[PDB]
């Protein structure tokens, strides 16, 4: 019943979002791009080649890809344009993506619950939950 | 008539190879994996989201992906398992991928000639040319 990293592999579509505006505010995202991101309703394509993890976020506005090895720190350029130092780990059934930039930090965790991918984003007191389902 | 980075985008299949064994020897690849790599005849899928470049090498034996921003150094784990510091640049119609590890260096350049992707690999006195064509 506990997920593995491979369970996250696939093409996922955003079905539900809560607290995303508030989270993007904490990250520093301005109004215009916030509204653009809120209307964007993307896919998230995840591939897991062993512990080589690739996460592709695809929308009609912008597409982002990072590809990493689990537990090895890497430089990420985020969709909002932050340059972070990021490490992905796998903890209690969740992919945990920790970003640090300018002495700030945020965590994005992705986990399978009840066949859906639950993506929880935290920065300071701001939390966002996004629900994805698998494209058939 | 001179190529741009976007011309490299697509799904490419290996059609011709010369000097690949000799190049893999210079890299340190042992006999077994050399023969495995020589029979592998992969695809190379390249995406170019502005200057965010993703190169996915796909085979039935192993699949590798790196995703980088042009001109920003990054840590690559190569298909043969080297941990390098790599920088991709765009020079005279070619994507140039420079790898350094342990005071060693190698360059892989990818360019469109006559509608095919020519991939030239150099390390020391060892050179390899691989020819890819676009999958329809
Ligand atoms: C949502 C962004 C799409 C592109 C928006 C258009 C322009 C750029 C503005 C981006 C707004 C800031 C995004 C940074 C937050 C990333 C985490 C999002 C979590 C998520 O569902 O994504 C997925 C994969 O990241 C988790 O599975
Ligand atoms: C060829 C390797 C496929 C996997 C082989 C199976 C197991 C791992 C052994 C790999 C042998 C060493 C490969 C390192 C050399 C990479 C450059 C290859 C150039 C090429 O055509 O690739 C493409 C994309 O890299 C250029 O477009
Ligand atoms: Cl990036
Ligand atoms: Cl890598």
């Amino acid at each position: 019943h506990m997920a593995s990293l491979k369970d996250l592999e696939g093409k996922w579509r955003l079905m539900e979002s809560h607290g995303f505006e508030e989270y993007m505010k904490e990250l520093g995202v301005g109004l215009a791009l916030r509204k653009m991101a809120a209307m964007a309703k993307p896919d998230c394509i995840i591939t897991c080649d062993g512990n080589n993890i690739t996460v592709k976020t695809e929308s009609t506005v912008k597409t982002t890809v990072f590809s990493c090895n689990l537990g090895e720190k890497f430089e990420e350029t985020t969709a909002d344009g932050r340059k972070t130092e990021t490490v992905c780990t796998f903890q209690d059934g969740a992919l945990v993506q920790h970003q640090q930039w300018d002495g700030k930090e945020s965590t994005i965790t992705r986990k399978l619950k009840d066949g859906k991918m639950i993506v929880e984003c935290v920065m300071n007191n701001a939390t966002c939950t996004r629900v994805y389902e698998k494209v058939q």
